[PDB]
């Protein structure tokens, strides 16, 4: 192998301005890290900017350098659609025509009637709510009827609300799982279906560890899946295993925040593996990204940043450390779904003893998953062209 390790580090959502299809799905104007830039009065990322983040794009306070660490690019995304599992799918060597969908104003009545019809049982809420909040308004009703609590978020989830006492554990997964089957429909196309259970009384309502997710599986055998199968390792960190509903996965690391990431990040710096380190940051896209909050989203970039340095310090000569995200969600645009954009691609390995260069634009995310498959010698994905042979 050209490197024995890779680790692959995707902050979610940080794009990196408007794609040129940006205007099929409303994000003319749409740039995250230049309007969080600009909020912020220039952003301080210098360890990022050593990258050549500002040799891709330029914005305030982050400048281009003569001589960056590593290669810099930004990608553009193939896929329909521009959700989390779409990026991610397409990262590792996808193609997916079909986008999954968001409901601000709820599921179609088509699909709950077809839930109540085979479950037998009354679907109450039916919009965009906080979990918490919406345990507050409905939970006491849901007690009381044995209804279900059926509630949507910013992003492409179907969640299910269901007191522990008065519905059992095993019906509620039970009635997800078919919640998951009529979801798989293009007429109402949901990323997650996610069990719910909580237990108290009206006022004093505690969502339990009883949480399920039901995941689809990638539309496809993955680089992960390949790297797996000739006997790699694939270290998922952070939301990733749950990302490809556990795929090519060989050892999965639960995360609680950007820091904690970066911190499992560093864990596996320290583990002797040959294959692939997969982080997802995932706070930039699930704390201020949907609640459009540039300041926090500022703050974690430069919490994130900050972090580098000791990266740095542990990457071997045969390590390579790869710097993506999976779409955008600008903090400063209107609504609450993600934004369609370019994303940045770094490139550093210490090996690259004079610096790096500019790629040519990769014309899908799935460049990334090449170059991994490329490196490891195993099947290539039919999408996505290596980059490898330019490092
Ligand atoms: O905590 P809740 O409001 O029920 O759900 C919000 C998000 O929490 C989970 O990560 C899913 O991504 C949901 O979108
Ligand atoms: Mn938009
Ligand atoms: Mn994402
Ligand atoms: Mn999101």
């Amino acid at each position: 192998n050209k490197y024995k390790r890779i680790f692959l580090v995707v902050m979610d959502s940080v794009g990196i301005g408007e794609a040129p299809d940006a205007e099929q799905f409303g994000d003319l104007g749409s740039d995250t890290i230049g309007h969080i830039a600009e909020h912020m009065n220039g952003l301080q990322m210098p360890n990022m900017v050593k990258l050549g983040l500002g040799n891709i794009r330029e914005m305030k306070g982050i400048s281009k350098v003569e001589k960056p660490l590593g290669y810099y690019t930004k990608m553009q995304e193939k896929s329909t659609g521009k959700d989390t599992m779409t990026g991610h799918w397409e990262i590792m060597g996808l193609y997916i025509d079909t986008p999954f969908q968001v409901f601000p104003e709820g599921f179609p009545k088509e699909l709950l009637d077809e839930l109540e019809e085979k479950t037998g049982r009354k679907i109450i809420g039916n919009k965009p709510a906080s979990g918490t909040e919406i345990l507050d308004e409905l939970g006491q009703e849901q007690m009381e009827t044995g209804s279900l609590i059926v509630y949507t978020a910013a992003d492409s989830v179907l969640q299910i609300a269901a007191h522990e006492e008065v519905v059992p554990l095993d019906e509620l997964y039970k009635i997800c799982k078919i919640a998951r089957e009529l979801t798989l429909d293009e007429k109402y196309m949901v990323g997650r279906v996610i069990a719910r259970p909580f237990v108290g009384e009206p006022g004093n309502f505690t969502r339990t560890p009883n949480r399920h997710d039901y995941a689809l599986k990638p539309f496809g055998r993955t680089v992960m899946n390949e790297l797996k199968d000739s006997d790699y390792d694939v270290i998922a960190i952070g939301k990733i295993s749950d990302i490809y509903d556990g795929e090519g996965v060989t050892e999965s690391l639960r995360t609680k925040s950007n820091m904690d990431g970066m911190d499992k990040l560093v864990d596996t710096l320290n583990m002797d593996f040959t294959g692939l380190s997969f982080l997802n940051l995932v706070d930039f896209d699930a704390l201020f990204g949907h609640r459009r909050d540039p300041q926090g989203y500022g703050e974690a970039l430069q919490e994130y940043d900050a972090r580098l340095p000791e990266v740095f310090a542990k990457l071997k000569e045969d390590d390579l450390l790869l710097i993506t995200a999976d779409h955008g969600n600008d903090p400063i645009h209107p609504g609450t779904d993600h934004t369609r954009e370019y994303v940045p691609l770094l490139a550093y390995s210490p090996s690259m003893k004079e610096g790096g260069q500019e790629l040519p634009l990769r014309q899908t995310f799935a460049d990334i998953g090449a170059t991994v498959a490329e490196n490891f010698g195993v099947k290539m994905p039919e999408y996505g062209t290596s980059f490898l042979n330019e490092l």
